[PDB]
């Protein structure tokens, strides 16, 4: 299969060279992240980019020395919606209601159903519902970035309410989960060249 | 971009049909989903694989009545690590050390960094950090699905622990996350002609 290729394609990397990712590729990595199912649809997370050198410095900061974070073309952070409901409930039906043709009153009564099956959720299962929503993405992302050739690194090794502060985050409804800085491997980089450790099939697959 | 398409291929099949899918495309299925990246390269999860008609009908009857449990040609469920630590740690050092070709001093060393780091979270905050991993395989499982042309629909929507009783997991040290019913659509599923909704470009990417 094409997307086992992909599997054996990528890593975590360590070391990013200094060359430049262009917008086009990051939009068509999150263009494709982008299409990722969701629980009912809903999508409640989303994708930040950030360049800025000085930024990404104070971020190595709040990742436990870990440069790649500022040492890479780009970095992607997944942002699950922690906010408001309705800032989760209302954007999912404006594009329902604009691509399902959907009446006034339908497309109230849909906003009704989901505002308030996630009123119902507490603050901290809602939260932990977007974030799990969140990491079916960076299924997605990683494998969307080795179709591009595009090296990259999950980070859960940060501190998450440093990054949201420093990012204002809690203004926009936010809460960071986890970093990916994202460019091209360095040809220094010899963990590329280590066999990767995966369960063999006869422990991943339970047969009952 | 090819997984573009895939993901235009695929969706959350509502009406399956009763076709057989083989054992050698569910392996092909699984055994993507298996080098899919985890925290660590722990990979704290594994898939259940359940042909049985009447133990689903029963899972069904569990899952607000969702008949697709039972209908599908296969169930897949993706279960999280919850027991011993050991049960995380041991097996990925038995793999790492057979790859890599570590000394039995780096294996041991190795084994206690991660016993050490696993036992320090408490047993509710492992086991989410074990669910999130396996949001990341159903992320390749889905793509995975739809290169080989296989319906799927992925299943939050279930009671978690009367598929554990069901099921027998507290033995097997496992908890349900989702279900995974696989195989063919039916011709009869509607759902599969309507425009897919996702929220565009714009709002899913927000450059800081
Ligand atoms: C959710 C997640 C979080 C991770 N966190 C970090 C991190 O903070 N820093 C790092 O260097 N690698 C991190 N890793 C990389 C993993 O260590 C790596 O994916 C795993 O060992 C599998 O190897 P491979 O991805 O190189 O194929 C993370 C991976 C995942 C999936
Ligand atoms: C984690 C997760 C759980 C889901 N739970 C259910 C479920 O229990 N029953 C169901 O019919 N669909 C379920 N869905 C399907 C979603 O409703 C569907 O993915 C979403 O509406 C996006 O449309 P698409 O997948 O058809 O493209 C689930 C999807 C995800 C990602």
């Amino acid at each position: 299969m094409y997307l086992e290729k992909l599997q054996q394609w990528r890593y975590a990397t360590a070391d990013f060279s200094g060359a430049h990712i262009t917008d086009d590729v990051l939009d068509k990595l999150l263009n494709t992240t982008r299409l990722t199912a969701s629980s009912y649809g809903l999508q409640p997370y989303c994708t930040l980019v950030i360049r800025n050198k000085g930024l990404r410095e104070q971020l190595v900061n709040h990742s436990f020395g870990q440069q790649k974070v500022a040492d890479s073309s780009a970095l992607v952070i997944f942002a699950a919606k922690t906010g408001a409901v309705a800032d989760i409930v209302d954007p999912y039906i404006s594009e329902l209601s604009q691509q399902r043709q959907l009446t006034n009153e339908e497309a109230e009564n849909t906003r009704n159903y989901f505002t308030q099956k996630l009123q119902a959720m507490s603050a901290a299962t809602r939260k932990e519902w977007a974030v799990r929503q969140a990491y079916i993405g960076l299924g997605t992302f990683l494998l969307a970035a080795a179709e591009l050739e595009v090296d990259s690194c999950p980070m859960e090794g940060i501190e998450h309410d440093a990054y949201d502060n420093i990012l204002s985050l809690k203004d926009l409804g936010l809460s960071t989960v986890f970093a990916c800085p994202v460019g091209y491997r360095s040809e220094a980089d010899t963990t590329q060249f280590q066999k990767k450790v995966r369960q063999p099939l006869s422990r991943f697959k339970v047969v009952l």
